[PDB]
């Protein structure tokens, strides 16, 4: 909670958010993901419908619900690896595969509820979008899953960031902004060195914000796979020099984000984007990439 940062983007949040936070439970309940009332309340206090409403400021009604549900599923799924299952590449994969199976076709009734939940989400993420968009999203989900498997394997900052960039969930998050918004950035521009650089900054910034906010919690339990802990190790720094340096890393990433944003008009020329395309890319910049950057910061300033 509350550490100062340099984030020059407009804070926004969906006008339909309250109604969204109110009906939050019907979904995870009906899919067996939350059984008892104390678990429901343990959920309400993570504040996932709030975060959804900042990542997806442009959404409403069922489109906002799909985001709320993604946010819920995200944390529910993450819990299942807090156990012993998290240090054995084979129990992780064991699970992973049953969830990732949903990307290829229908699931056997005997699949865990965390996998039927995911399928309900994906069935809704893709309906109405184009086949190619759909396939690009699926590719992203599979690395997410493999991210968890390559993490269980582990029993260096550049090595830490390396594995963390997949497990964080940013990309499939951003992908959902397109679906909720009902638009799609030009596929050829999505693959561009400039945009993927903007995407790598959204990811990096998110895990640095995240690692700072939860500093006192993972510390009390001995975890050494946290940016702060790792930064004192590699460099031999005091816990306060490790935190300032991260604020710096963020500040510098945000500076550059803006630099890249200015190269965007020229990038649209290079790809000879037409009028509609030039616009879908504008939406993507302001409604998907920006919101994932700012939404998280605004959120860590009250909830979760």
């Amino acid at each position: 909670q509350d550490v100062d940062f340099h984030i020059p983007l407009p804070g926004r949040q969906s006008p339909d958010h309250a109604r969204a936070e109110a009906e939050q439970l019907a979904w995870p309940r009906s899919l067996g993901l939350i059984r008892s009332d104390a678990a429901a309340e343990r959920h309400l206090r993570g504040g996932y419908a709030d975060l959804a409403s900042r990542f997806y400021p442009h959404a409403t009604g069922a489109d906002l619900d799909l985001g709320v549900d993604l946010m819920s599923w995200f944390f529910l799924f993450d819990d299942l690896f807090d156990g012993p299952r998290g240090e054995n590449p084979e129990d992780t994969k064991q699970l992973t595969d049953q969830v990732a199976a949903a990307l290829d076709g229908p699931l056997p009734d005997t699949a865990p509820p965390i996998a039927h939940g995911f399928a309900d989400i994906w069935r809704r993420t893709c309906e109405g979008m184009t086949p190619a968009w759909c396939a690009r999203s699926a590719r992203h989900w599979r690395n997410y899953f493999d991210g968890y498997v390559d993490e269980a394997e582990s029993r260096s900052a550049a090595q830490y960031l390396a594995m963390r960039r997949h497990t964080i969930g940013v990309q499939p998050t951003v992908d959902l902004a397109e679906r909720a918004g009902r638009f799609e950035v030009p596929h050829r521009v999505f693959d561009s060195a400039v945009m993927s650089a903007m995407l790598q900054i959204a990811v990096d910034v998110n895990l640095l914000l995240n690692d700072i906010a939860s500093l006192e919690k993972e510390e009390a339990r001995g975890e050494q796979n946290n940016m702060v802990m790792i930064l004192r190790r590699e460099h031999g720094w005091s816990k306060s020099r490790s935190v300032s340096h991260m604020q710096n890393e963020v500040r510098a990433r945000l500076e550059q984000y803006l630099l890249l944003e200015s190269c965007l008009p020229k990038v649209g020329e290079i790809y000879q984007l037409d009028t509609a395309e030039r616009e879908a890319l504008e939406r993507y910049r302001t409604d998907a990439v920006r919101t994932v950057i700012r939404g998280s910061y605004d959120w860590h300033r009250s909830s979760g």
